[PDB]
């Protein structure tokens, strides 16, 4: 089975560098782009950049061009991201993943804790948290600053991250359920306005939901909506 294996934590000093690893297995490493993604409570998910391991070609989000360096080691099937000149602003969880929906695969993420004691498309989610009673309906909005559509398809996906689990694709291209996702989820929308619906909600649905667009570079995500069950 295909896996992206990342260490759990790194505890690091301001000013240091840290190298994160993503050990792949279960498929041909050189043949699929791998992406890295930063997660914080306030900013949701941020696309850092991507590497094609077959030849080492990289692309970086402008904002991370000096912070991150992506490499790949074909002999060990492992990708690495170096973060340099660490500051408090780097404390976050970092995931490696295959982001294209048809190849969706996520590592479990490495928490990097920097510790010292004393015209991109913007996606807006609404609400950013909600509690819903068992059997009732949750509805979440994602609005984009510019169209995410091309040729009648919406280049926008939703991701679910259940507590303690990696993110996974939930809905792709606005309205298609990923394999294995139950019929109680549905997605709608086009252009700049998209909606996730879950009804009837069950306990297993408690999670943080993120929208993402991949119509223009860089890929961008919403800040996330945390859904809990109202007891
Ligand atoms: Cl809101
Ligand atoms: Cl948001
Ligand atoms: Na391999
Ligand atoms: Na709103």
């Amino acid at each position: 089975q295909e896996q992206l294996q990342q260490p759990g934590t790194e505890l690091v000093k301001p000013g240091a560098s840290v190298r994160l690893s993503c050990k792949t297995s279960g498929y041909t490493f050189a043949s699929y782009t791998l992406h890295w993604v930063k997660q914080t409570p306030g900013q949701g998910l941020d696309w850092i950049g991507a590497i094609y391991p077959g030849n080492g070609d990289t692309s970086y989000n402008q904002k991370f061009k000096d912070k991150a360096t992506l490499t790949a080691d074909k002999s060990s099937s492992t990708a690495y991201m170096q973060l340099s000149n660490l500051t408090s602003e780097d404390s976050a969880v970092y995931y490696c993943a295959r982001l294209d929906w048809y190849f969706d695969l996520w590592g479990a993420g490495t928490t990097v804790t920097v510790s010292a004691a004393g015209s991109d498309i913007v996606l807006t989610q609404s609400p950013t948290s909600l509690a819903v009673s068992l059997g009732q309906r949750a509805t979440i909005s994602c609005k984009a600053s510019q169209s995410v559509d091309y040729d009648g398809d919406s280049y926008m996906n939703w991701y679910q991250q259940k507590p303690g689990q990696p993110p996974r694709l939930l809905i792709y291209a606005a309205s298609n359920l990923e394999s294995g996702i139950p019929a109680r989820f549905s997605g709608s929308g086009s252009g700049t306005d998209f909606t996730l619906n879950i009804h009837p909600v069950e306990e297993e649905d408690a999670a943080t939901y993120y929208c993402q667009q991949n119509n223009e570079d860089p890929r961008t995500f919403g800040g996330g909506t945390k859904l809990e069950i109202k007891l």
